[PDB]
């Protein structure tokens, strides 16, 4: 049966496919052939621009026009053509080569030099750079902006919930009070950390030739330094320079990228589980509309997808850097999957966003929940005792905590203590709700 | 960009799609809806068959026929229509109910009972069964056949190469010889162990209720036994029963299934790697001086297989863990049931293609064998030990030291205290002559 | 800094090491040399048994006495002697070999045959059977008993709370009522499944010799049938037999076993998180209430994570060995118990966690009484049976719910009065569906 | 059965545990107690040193001296005492407090402030910083030195062998020639790339108290800035500050760490494997031809995977804790030095293996000498330069079963139409001088 969203095996190209559309221009075969074409053209132009090669004479403005436009206007029909040529070639890169060959066929300047397309390059010279462009383009145009959307969402929830008291939960149970603003502030913080780390990750490439030794480049063209040629070329593409390679690129940097992305996804998983929890306690209710509990599912699915993402992200990151000797092709097919994990991630991200849009806080439920546990108020008293020398605070506080613990019992206990009456007054001005320690200011320090 | 095999973000529906097309009728959304319609229809049919339920009267051949054809003739436009009934439901399982009602409103008998569709059913009552049908159907129509073709390729090689002596590699270094056929035979054995293991795995399903206690069922129909209803209904689908569940089937059996599949995948990775090594050793040549054979289909296999496991294991580890009576993290996860099976598919096909290309180089293996005569030290020790000579290892710490040949072996042999029959036996020995029992071991696979 | 529970890097032989003591006779090096010695000895014995080998005559009752006692009494000092021989020999199997040849010389009839020890065998022939004995022993004497204890704990919670009604949570929000006994019974059922499965798993072994072809065996003794020898020996060791093999046992059965174990562990993780939750809602208390600290369940959770980590890794990596073999597995197998150990620390902990559990009835009942919206479900079905128009619109409009709200709404409909007395009978507490009898049929 | 390296379940404290001895002072319960005592003592010190706290007046060096000698001179029996106190308290953190107070009871100056030990802190304030010191300590003192030793080993294999020609293998089969030096140089480059990263990884601690809001701190001493207090105190430890936290540090930097470490481990896995391969080709030999055992690369390769499994697990699970915390991490953090532990063993083994490596130059040169077909490519390229039509199919018209030698190439290119300079350029080419730029890249690694 023909391919559609209904007939698709993978939900990424499946029911969730219209979310991931931006990756169809990148990690698909269309992206592969696209960046292959770009890189090949850039390679030819780079040749013609070198004075030491008289075989490719420097291009006129118009021919450069045809090439640049060939790279910029590249579309799905062209990819189709390459795929059709691949039937005859049986090599998918040589198919690109022929595609370009027949595209320049009518332009004398280009056709005459057309045999210098993919000159001295091995296939992975084109492939690894195509990949690099895939991952970089994805990172900047897609991933990072989403990370920013989520981050800003959590920051928003942090400013909105800033002064809202909350009864904290340690090993599932009531604990020293906080605010939701802060609980979001932490997530935002860690997310920002990973963001930074991901923007600082290196993205690497090479054209080294066959084994990386510039063998045929130098054998054919001793007049050139192909090291400088290679650096200039790889840097010309907006990529980073990896002078030491076997036939392939060792792939370490993709392990790095996917590691970071995985960390982010993990933090987000923690967030989704936590919000799932807060909803379970009815700390959250549905927002009114123009179109009531919140169905958690937006986060749920997100969580469910995030792991899946990691599942792939990890594996590649683990597998790719290992390739037998000078190379094995086990990586090639795997490198077709670069955008699957990311895809999952994307979905998850969006889901979370949606979830956040549905969230409204339930204030009076939290206020009451705090009102009903006055035991958290033992602690600050204890400290204020530990300062003034009152002996065995943990011994004396048991005379209270086990069991009514109202505000009356509390203030009575505080009255029965030996203490400067200013501290008595203060302690007696305490409520579990009002007592956040430093939360709010910390929430405000985030920006 | 519109969705094509070109614009697919993933190679499964991507470049490798024409391989996995068989899964499109199972694990896709189309398969999900297909088995949902199947389950709902069959369920209403059981509702009708029952004597205790008089509100749903028995069907004559006409309506039963219309339903059977509803299930069997279910197609892509039906599913597309169900997808169109969304944007309304916002609920994916309810769209099926609407679809069934409207489909069925033409025939009066099913028309008047049409509100008994999905009766006292939670969504997951349908979903889990649909998944079970997915897995069973995939296993029967795809997985096992392919496993069999693989084991048959491996066994083919085993039989062809049965008599062909091979210099073994331990620590990638020369060891006591063998036949290539034996080395294939082993992988075949492991494979078929995993095969009989997979055929023997339970595909589980349960329809009980929202929380699994048959609440609403008893609420409406207290005089009906819903446990017998459950067991019967689940077995009737070719599934097997889980009496005890929460709102969801706990998913353990999918963990088990994907675990077996993952083990098979592992064995096949061992095989692909090994054959890669043999090709690298120039032990294999091209089918028709000899020509190099390019083991891409093996690499392409071993690259995909791992990926397969990567997802498989995940669904094995993640799925069974669900908060309290349930959380929906599985709902989306279970749409991925076909991914690792897809990768596995592609790897299987690849490996088959790569075995199709295999020729053996006999002159080479014999040359290599004859260049290592040191392996004949071992059988000389053992005999020397049986006949009571002392310090055999140290006495062969004489013979080992230039490189060994047949002449030297004969000198050493004659230099020893042995029954002379045993001597001549030892001198009858060559690296190729010493395969142990391997030939008969290949012969004995049944 | 010599070795103590204190100075240990790993908590397995570390702080948690007095839990794992049962595994110190199995998966350690002491265990390794123990089972190696056993396998070697019995190999010798079986060589003596065979009639076609006259070079070692049969063992009388006394020599079998010395060998059997040699194997049975194996202690740490013996293992230290072996370990000492390992310095001179620099092959850890050859030290066991020299240790047996050494010990056996007390008896003349054995010393005569001392050179038939490890005859035709290759190291892995001994090592792999040693592993088999390791995993079998571990399974029967350790793992299965615990699994049974846990299962019986959960079952006890099931029989206890069987009648106790509980408000369900689907995606964390309230749902159709149930009993705790049920939710415990499900866990008990899954655990039962994995228990049966772990019982079913094969423990595999071989002595095929060097590369698995019986090269040397056949070279020395073309008379003997060494396949019957392999089968007979391997089965006599209590181990199931793998006929087709390279220098190593492919380890697949270890993958199967560890897979089952990890599945069980995962079930247990689900359980622990679930009890964490139930406690977090104050559904559980100690034995005014008293909050119970759910520490044993978290410490179970983590160590289960680690356990599954190791078990998984070994299961996936082990079966892959390059060509006829690579020795990468040789070291990894020293970790066969590691993951298991982790599991142990969980199994015990969860137990200690369950012993501290007592249910809060009043809390559950008061939670149920504050949700009558669950009763929205059953009514609907009844409405659907007697053919009331479009129920879900009506009910979903009808709902801040009371008893009288319900009673009123039920009286607002056209149904047999029988069904109105049936429905007016229901409370969210009263409405458990079939749960009780479902619990009753567990065992 | 008493604990000895013999009875140990794990080889880390087991058979392989004499290699890991360093970690015994870091990641153990001993190290936990040591660093705990350290951070508690320093906490008390900073408490005293603060003016806004009058109830802990500034120490003399008659006092802080004793404290410092408490931290620095810590030994095994202090840890033992603390353990015996954990026997009575049942809380393992409280025993550091008791121990500290029974140590301090003698000096009345400290004994009088002794109730301020661990003031306002909650257990993970101590624990997390203890962890930070564990990781940093191991990282500077243990891990990095080893990474350096390995990087230098490989660098030496690269610089020694730089000009030794080697026939490359892509998909296992002969490819464009290279040098050993280049092939090791790659590994060196990657390894260093990781080294820098691990060195640049942040290490974090918090000490904000219970939920991280400084609740009790401000309760007792509202006048102080405890954010200042926190930043300062955490930076004074040699660690980096994490202002935003729940009861526990998120354990992200642990993820980063173990990710980098796992990456390095993976590079070393690739290396061990490749070397295993080269040894399998007889490309390496012993040192005063003798056959070499790759048991060290098999051991390293073996333990690295376990290391990555553990580290990976800690990295994935640790950062996830329910709400303000779950204690599932508390036990898991006892395992911090397990993964590293494995790594350590590996790191050693590999080195040992590298110490056994000699190159066989003759074997390599000969294998190259049988491989002349590799010289095809350069010719093609040259042919493509001077415009010779369809170059690649002009060759490959040598698939000939006369194979290929120097005379064949010579004659062939003699037939070609080329300026004589390029002809003799190509005739001068042999597989062994065709290594290209390898030697200069190796040189430039410096």
């Amino acid at each position: 049966m023909e391919l559609s969203s209904l007939t698709a095996v993978s939900p990424v190209d499946g029911r969730y496919g219209d979310k991931v559309s931006a990756l169809r221009g990148i990690f698909s075969e269309y992206g592969l052939l696209k960046f292959r074409v770009q890189v090949e053209v850039r390679w030819l132009q780079k040749l013609a621009a070198h004075a030491a090669i008289k075989e490719v004479p420097a291009f006129a403005a118009d021919a450069n026009g045809y090439l640049d436009t060939l790279v910029a206007n590249f579309n799905e029909e062209d990819a189709a053509r390459i795929k059709t040529i691949e039937r005859t070639t049986n090599h998918d890169v040589k198919a690109v080569e022929y595609f370009l060959k027949e595209k320049v066929a009518a332009i004398p300047a280009l056709h005459d030099v057309s045999e210098f397309i993919h000159f001295a390059c091995t296939s992975e010279d084109i492939n690894n750079l195509s990949h690099a462009l895939m991952l970089k383009t994805a990172r900047d145009e897609v991933i990072l902006p989403y990370w920013r959307q989520v981050i800003n969402a959590v920051k928003d929830l942090a400013t909105q919930y800033r002064d809202i008291p909350l009864l904290s939960r340690t090993h599932g149970q009531p604990a020293t009070p906080s605010t939701l603003g802060k609980e979001m502030a932490n997530v935002a913080y860690r997310m920002e950390r990973q963001f930074r780390q991901l923007n600082q990750v290196e993205i690497l490439g090479k054209i080294n030739g066959a084994v990386g030794n510039y063998n045929a480049h130098i054998a054919a063209y001793p007049e050139v330094d192909w090291h400088q040629f290679s650096e200039e070329f790889v840097t010309s593409l907006g990529i980073q320079w990896n002078p030491y390679t076997t036939q392939i690129e060792p792939h370490d940097y993709i392990a790095e990228l996917f590691d970071c992305i995985a960390r982010f996804n993990t933090i987000l998983i923690d967030f989704d589980r936590d919000v799932w929890g807060y909803i379970a306690l009815n700390h959250f209710k549905q927002k009114t509309i123009a179109g009531h509990k919140v169905n958690p599912i937006d986060f749920e699915n997100s969580e469910g997808n995030l792991g899946l993402s990691n599942a792939v992200l990890h594996h590649l990151a683990n597998k790719l850097p290992v390739s037998r000797w000078q190379r094995d092709l086990t990586d090639s097919t795997v490198l077709r999957n670069l955008g699957v994990g990311i895809g999952y991630a994307l979905i998850a991200y969006q889901s979370t966003l949606k979830g956040v849009s549905k969230l409204e806080v339930n204030r009076d439920h939290l206020l009451d929940e705090l009102d009903h546990n006055w035991e958290v108020l033992a602690e600050p008293i204890q400290t204020v005792m530990r300062r003034y020398g009152i002996e065995k605070p943990y011994e004396k506080l048991k005379e209270l905590t086990r069991k009514r613990v109202d505000a009356e019992g509390m203030k009575q206990f505080i009255d029965s203590l030996a203490l400067p009456e200013a501290e008595k007054t203060r302690l007696k001005a305490m409520t579990p709700a009002n007592y956040i320690g430093r939360a709010v200011t910390l929430v405000d320090e985030l920006k």
